[PDB]
């Protein structure tokens, strides 16, 4: 679980979203997994706006923050489970690092601010829907 607070606006992952996100819908993305929902009160988070490929991401599994090197926002096949079919998701970074369901919604970050949030993972890997491109979500 997790979301990024900017401005007046909740990012969270589209699969998680709750019917009060529903209820309060600015923009919705199934092939890039994301959900972005109204807020009355002023978020806490800044977003980034470059190239980076490293940055540091929180593992709600092991309570823990660990540093990565990722691949530049792509379209990656991923495995059918109980909330899409088999599908090509948009907009994926992955890296090697310890991800298990329950992971999602970590946020990943560099020295330019958030980056994007844990979207997929498995056998030694974790996957972020980015979010660098959504340039509205700061006004
Ligand atoms: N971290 C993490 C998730 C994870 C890690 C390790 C193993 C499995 C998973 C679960 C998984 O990848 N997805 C289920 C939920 C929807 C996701 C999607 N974007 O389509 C795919
Ligand atoms: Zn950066």
């Amino acid at each position: 679980s997790g979301a990024i607070y900017v401005g007046n606006y909740r990012v969270v992952n589209r699969h998680l979203a709750t019917h009060n996100d529903w209820a309060n819908l600015v923009w919705e993305d199934s092939s890039r997994d994301l959900l972005v929902s109204s807020t009355t009160a002023q978020g806490c988070d800044t977003i980034a706006r470059c190239d980076c490929q490293t940055g540091v991401y929180y593992c709600s599994s092991r309570r823990k923050h660990y540093p990565v090197s990722f691949s530049k926002p792509s379209l990656i096949f991923v495995e059918a489970s109980e909330y899409y079919p088999a599908r090509y998701q948009s907009h994926l970074m992955l890296a090697v690092g310890h991800s298990e369901p329950g992971d999602c919604g970590g946020i990943l970050r560099c020295q330019h601010g958030v980056v994007g949030i844990v979207s997929t993972g498995g056998n030694g890997l974790v996957g972020f829907a980015d979010v660098r491109d959504l340039l509205w979500l700061d006004e």
